[PDB]
């Protein structure tokens, strides 16, 4: 059986930017540096996001955008401040169609979706 | 403030094959169905959307909460695919890495944040 998920790992350039992405949209927690380490050539960094794991290693972007995506829930009175937040950081977005949801890029390549709707809501519609 | 995971979304060149690898390996349940179908694996929504596969593949990845003593079982599964995993490091705190079909690499693993923050 599968007690739910472990982690999700995603590859980037720049580690540094990529915290800010982090912390500025999701209230990100940074957890571990492995830069905190003598003589560690590789350079990762864990965050929480609630009980969510995200871990980033420097590597190359992704080649190509694509409609591979990871959704994280927010209420729908949040919207636009959430838009908001992912226009200080000047990340490239999805237009806002007319549950709605906000879905941004980080700087290599990464789908992100902010949805305030449910699967039961989406499953009776 | 984020609420917790809305869900995942794969984009799979055949919605067939990638239901027999969420529902052999991850024991996924099909709840809604070219176009989508929703799976939940335990409280965790998937959607897959016929598409492209990803042009390249890259070590970006899922993973999963396993209990170590389902360790061997799950691997047998993932091989019962034919899915292209790679081979079990001899060990705890262990992965089991593999593609579906797509280029996607999900891993199943037995560890904690907590364990491997020590
Ligand atoms: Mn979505
Ligand atoms: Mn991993």
């Amino acid at each position: 059986m599968i007690e739910g998920l472990s982690h999700m790992t995603f590859i980037v350039r720049d580690l540094e930017r990529m915290t800010r992405i982090l912390e500025g949209v999701f209230d990100a927690r940074e957890v571990y540096a492995s830069d905190t380490e003598q003589f560690s050539l590789s350079r990762e960094k864990f965050f929480l996001i609630g009980d969510i794991w995200v871990a980033i290693m420097q590597g190359e972007k992704l080649a190509e955008r694509s409609y591979n995506h990871i959704a994280f829930k927010i209420d729908d009175a949040d919207f636009d401040r959430y838009a908001e937040r992912v226009g200080k950081l000047g990340l490239d977005m999805r237009p806002p169609r007319p549950g709605r949801s906000i879905y941004f890029y980080d700087d290599d390549n990464h789908m992100f979706e902010l949805h305030t709707g449910t699967l039961t809501e989406r499953l009776a519609r």
